[PDB]
């Protein structure tokens, strides 16, 4: 059947007043590894703390202790306008649920889900969750409830990594990622719960991207791995190509190549019909300029394949889901 | 300063003595030919039809009873049977008389036997590298061939036993009388004489017979060849996939807009025009257009940028 | 949906007279090899010659009848298989049942495609050589409503990703791989989301030959995967932190019964601040009682009773993609 | 021979001042308590009741404040104010009475403080090791509690202190003050009495707050440590998941005798002769289905101990 | 047909400003340059002298005070008190005169400034890329250069700016005022107008301040392409050791010598015949020994490497 | 301290009639393999089988079973003229033992020593023997006899397995590989048994091929393997320096360079002190000739060096 492709969107994103203010904290803390205009010595393992803290920071500043208002805490709007993804997150829903559209909501972190939890409820969003501490029983108690008819639900929070294989959530058209993997393909996998065979409807996919931002540049570096795998595949295709022993449909094409012509043929042939006789140079100046002209057409037409056009037999793409199921 | 070497394809067609013969072996084995039989069959009866075309292509003389009959002779014969041994003869002929030396491979030794009797027939001096010839008998060839001032002009070679890392750039045209399936056969072959200590211009020319079961030959070898430098030219690809991000990488990831984060007092653009839905529809709206950009920027990207 | 459970069974098969005669040339050819005596690729090479000859003796050169090779009923009753193999696809036709047919050889296949002409069976064909667009024409041909094939022949690591033929309903394994987890997906090409009726697979084994101790090995491996399976959620239980569930029930647990007491608590207070050594006596014994009680509980859970998350199994597919 | 040691869980209860201060520290912040508040709350406010609860299931005089006002005197309140310092107090003199010595763990230092001070009351010879303690001074203490004759009757240390392989076999009596998140760290603790050169049977006594965080906390341990039983049992799963010679051999050898002597056609085909009517093949069918079970059956009840291999089995001979 | 790049070094020298202000810089730090410091002092305070030459061989007015005093007006002296405006004051010139279209890349943003207030003062319609450009607006510089009839004619870049796989073809020729550390970030800029698309011949302009600090940048740039080819080069080493014998080396090494051992009927060589013998085979042995290594000690990867289709065996040669 | 470079001669050896036989029978058992092929999944498994055989006859015929003339057995000049290596091996050991020098013997095949001890029984000769998969104290026991001063040995079995131990063998001077092994590195850690420090006298290493026979071309392929090894050693040497970083010394000369030519200078430099101004374009072509002039020498300086350079 008809199983229409799905729209990846990034949805570029800013932050709000509090989470430069963190941003800056972050940097600040650290700012002598973030410099390198020194020693440039500095580790790879305190970098890694400062881009962890900074995609909490662009997930949402209440991820770091301390930074939510003092006594009194309530759930209000503090919630949304101190993060900006809540902001777009939260008009983005109110204009999908008018459309009769029903969303997933993916993320990298559970204590993002554990955010996500309390906006849904504070809004009224009728929700499920898959974290991968939740059990198969609790599972397909939520999964295998959500599709079905007349659901109360309208929004699904699940960690991108999960890990649940051949979990499908057809019954839903809309997925979020609200942040993005360092591993394409585990995107990837998230899309496929919704984006496979059993969706009617055309899948949206938006993916939140922050702005002038680290989150704009990983986007940058995941286009790459993710070109680098197309790569790999298709050399992958050409290697197997290239090992292949002819079969008996490649053998059978050469012996009959000629062989009517060889059958009609009573006298010499080709050059031989030509000449036969050992005659002028001219001759042997004709068959290598023709030969020559016949080098160069052949080498032409195999130098302009290359790759990303070998020829596909397995329709395996980086772009579209592994088929691994992915856990953290 | 090494040139590249020129390569041309010798199309050449066959006598008719060969013809008689290449209806024979299509004849005698038909039913294979026209496409009958078992899909089960082993392929040994469409492979030894291989051979036995290979062997008409090349000379006549390979199959038993085709020449003239006993007693069996060297005359011109030898060389108005095959359409190949015309075009070789008036080559070496214009190959010498330019000053040049030549090596000459083939697949099959059986065919080097010819060509020797040829090279007596005409008063030719040569050397021979069968595969069968042992280790310090094709060393001595290798020298006498190489002496300054060396007797020899031809040097017959199978294509087997050229290609070990020997040189001989004292021949400056390669004749590959036959063509290997295996295309780095052919081009060691070449590169006993376009390699370093070569001063002139190494020029290949490889005998292909058309429209006959070699020049079928000629086109599974080049395909295989094309397949083959894609493999290596994409040889990086694997491990760049594989890498963790280097340290500058990770740097880049960080100073990543930290100029515009220091400068903000307030919020950063989307928050400082909560904002209307107007605003979320023309978010959506600009966000799809930077997307197609990126994916079509990177999409038709090759591994040097990469 | 209500997705039937896989009927699997084990179909043994003997060999024709035909096949006999090689099976003992084969042991008798390397018969030092059989005895006893050191390297195993003598064996592999064996074992190897052994398996073509359960599946079809046609395999080795030489044996069908010699030129010109006929395709009549010796393709058939010269092979254990095929004679149990057109009696079931004769039946499988008469219920309205089409059957996908794998192998792990595709010069079986080959086989198994001068059978199908021979027998009038319209059919299809994926041997992992087949392209794209010549794979889908198979698929959809396959599945048209009201089609006209009945059989479709694909190779066991033909490495269809995702590829649905749940219009049939019988799936027959003429030979086992060597991997449990490969001949699991095979199966579901037909037994996924989207089958509506009973899936039966056939496994094709050679009784009293190798093949035969090839399907005891197997399920031993597939045994052990499942174990591995276990011991991975039990791992992972294992090194997992406490929730903010977990710890509230910790906190939570007792506390109304402490803002129920208004004076001691507990052995405080069923004698309180001296205790004599009847005392000590009945706590040490009540100790020791719910001690060994509590340890009944936990030494009963084995790993084949274990919390699963996430449900995976060794008997079920991997979602592995096996092109080889 | 060395003899199982006997691990028991002693059920305490609480004095009427840990129960006091037991309500304020669930009442000071009784909104977690009930489960209230955001999801998103991070895991620290819980973890704070968590310790309270725990230093007052020890010992109230761990919070301050909490002993008897100035001037402040060590007494017998010191073991009455305390549900497990009471049946201690007469479980260490009944250890002393049958000529036993004991080893007494804990998990807070601040605990082994007030232990110290009870040793001092009681006049009890003891030692300490804290995990705070220089390297040459656990050596003497070691080696002053392992002396023949030794004058040292307790010996005090945190659960983690000591290090691998110190030995304290010179006691056949552990007592666990308070027990540990990770169950390795507790039955190493029992480890340094329970190994070779005990002569004696060693006996642990665990002390429990019942029906309180205490009873809770042990549940979950019990499970981490079953499950760390099925992880290591199951150990040698994927080493097995190649083929040995044998395993090869057995492959050909299968049923190759039974070839060998026949001359015609082997089973099915010698009984039937390629020809199958629609009994026979409802015959085979049934056969295999019957043979499927019972293999199945069979193989997916098994366990490690029936699947794993012995390195001497590729010692063929 | 992708026509190669020339790429030409064009060597400068420096004004009498940058004279005093190359010594004002080597002067203020004499001790560094002199090597005064133990082995433990961090690169820092030498980086910083070799930054501080760098800025002095682009512009001197890259350093604060160093323009004549304010007001600060944009003239001829912008020009001609540095010796690469002065270079490329002329070669701008002549490029628009021959109608090809130039990209400038730089290291420094600071200088882009300078040569931002440079084509106004010549009237030079341009764009400006310094990755401290948002992805929308560099998208809209890249479509207005790239333009059917576009007006610009400059296009000023940093170095590492645009990011991966823009195409700027539109413009011919490239100028890298101040080269990089890294070879492979300026050979990434050369391929924004040297790539698929380009119709006429890419030309490479790299200023180097000769007898200066980027004199000697140029050599150790040059090394390290060196080493990067070299290391690309010998990629697939690697994957040739780990390579297992396919099916044709197991042939050849199985038929080596068999139709000579079947036509002996009593034994080999050496068998079928003192010390004068065993000598003669060590003799002779070390003779054949030396040849061999010889032979092969000296060959490189094109010859040692196996193609991927020496797998697919189709047939024997002889059979 | 001196120590002088191993000698690494090959030994061409040939076959004797009973070989011949075997390397026929071994040959015919299976020449369908051989000449033609199999299936591409039956052929490698089923011609590494033939290599394997191949190579015992190589070795020696009575690896076989029945293949040693009819039981009972007995050592007698039969055990050495019915193996082409074992009469090479017979009158080197003879010239080796007269000339004061003494021998490891490596093998790959453990039933070849089995062999082998029984031919220096024949002869008389002292031995050691570390076998693959002997005991570690057996194992050290052996390093220890024969190295020990005034010792009464002169031949040492080994494996090429138990070779790379880090055990050190410098009491012998002549190291004889009966037979090659697959990996190039593994026949090379056998020679640093008695070639490394410690080693006083000329270290000669005799490794036997039977001549026109499988073993000689694996001396091919393995000569090939060799050669790849250095290619990827000196792939990582030069993947280093193109990873570092430059030191304190080479940012020393970067400054430096041309800083006396500045202070020397009154005036402006080069290009600007030969004109200074906006002046013709013939200066402007006098530069870029000689930039483009500078350029081609300078690249030339360069791709100049390789792989085999490095410095």
């Amino acid at each position: 059947k008809s199983l229409l492709p799905k729209k990846e969107i990034n949805v570029y994103i800013g932050m709000s007043e509090m989470q430069v203010k963190w941003y800056q904290k972050i940097l600040e803390k650290d700012i002598d590894a973030v410099n390198g205009a020194g020693g440039k010595r500095e580790s790879k393992t305190r970098l890694l703390n400062i881009v962890m803290q900074l995609r909490k920071c662009c997930n949402h500043p209440y991820l770091f202790e301390g930074a939510e208002p003092g006594p009194p805490y309530t759930t209000d709007e503090h919630l949304i306008y101190n993060a900006g993804k809540m902001v777009v997150l939260d008009k983005l829903l109110k204009r999908i649920q008018k459309q009769g559209s029903r969303v997933l909501i993916f993320s990298q972190m559970s204590r993002l889900l554990d955010i996500l939890e309390d906006y849904c409820v504070f809004r009224g969003y009728k929700y499920c969750r898959i974290d991968g501490s939740t059990a198969h029983e609790d599972r397909i108690a939520a999964i295998d409830e959500y599709n079905k008819p007349g659901s109360d639900k309208f929004i699904f929070l699940l960690t991108t990594r999960a890990g649940g294989l051949g979990i499908n959530l057809t019954t839903a058209d809309i997925v979020i990622l609200y942040d993005s993997d360092w591993n394409p393909q585990a995107d990837l996998q998230a899309m496929d719960r919704a984006h496979r065979i059993g969706q009617t409807k055309q899948v949206v996919v938006y993916r939140f991207v922050t702005d002038n931002a680290i989150e704009e540049k990983v986007l940058e570096r995941a286009a790459q791995k993710l070109r680098l795998d197309q790569l790999v595949i298709q050399q992958g295709r050409a290697q197997v190509a290239a090992k292949a022993a002819a079969n008996k449909d490649e053998l059978l094409s050469m012996i009959q190549h000629g062989a009517e012509k060889v059958f009609q043929t009573k006298g010499a042939f080709g050059t031989m019909a030509e000449k036969g006789s050992q005659l002028d140079d001219d001759d042997i100046d004709a068959i290598l300029q023709a030969g020559e002209t016949r080098t160069k057409e052949l080498n032409a037409r195999y130098e302009k394949l290359g790759i990303d056009d070998l020829q596909k037999f397995t329709s395996e793409s980086a772009y579209e889901w592994n088929g691994e199921d992915f856990a953290a």
